[PDB]
């Protein structure tokens, strides 16, 4: 399953690519709560995640298996859904990028 981790690296590169940039861009770097005017972000979200952090962990070889990679990507999306109202534009962007992630992850070789 070095081959599964290589497939995961391929997914990450697709999520960061210009093809999906219209809805992926909020997830590129950690949420900057003071830059967005959010006073309570870190009171609600105890474990932040974003694509730059997933990339650093992949480059460092911190992932023991594909399931750990999926847990981080799904955490990133879940924090967005937890913090925001369900009709919010950033939740619509999260769902569009999650559609791409779940479809590619499901096609991973066993
Ligand atoms: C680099 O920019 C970023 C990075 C991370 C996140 C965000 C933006 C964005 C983001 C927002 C909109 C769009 Cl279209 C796209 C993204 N959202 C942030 C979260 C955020 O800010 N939410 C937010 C929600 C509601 C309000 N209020 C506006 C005033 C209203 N009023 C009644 C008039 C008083 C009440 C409701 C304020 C803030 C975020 N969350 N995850 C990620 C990733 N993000």
């Amino acid at each position: 399953s070095m081959e599964q981790l290589k497939h995961c690296n391929g997914i990450l590169k697709e999520l960061l690519s210009k093809k999906h940039a219209a809805y992926a861009w909020p997830f590129y770097k950690p949420v900057d709560a003071s830059a967005l005017g959010l006073h309570d972000y870190h009171d609600i979200i105890k474990h932040p995640m974003d694509l730059s952090t997933v990339k650093r962990k992949m480059e460092n070889r911190d992932y023991r298996d594909a399931q750990e990679f999926a847990a981080d990507v799904r955490l990133m999306f879940s924090n967005c859904y937890k913090y925001n109202p369900p009709d919010h534009d950033v939740v619509a962007m999260a769902r569009k990028l999650q559609d791409v992630f779940e479809f590619r992850y499901a096609k991973m070789p066993d």
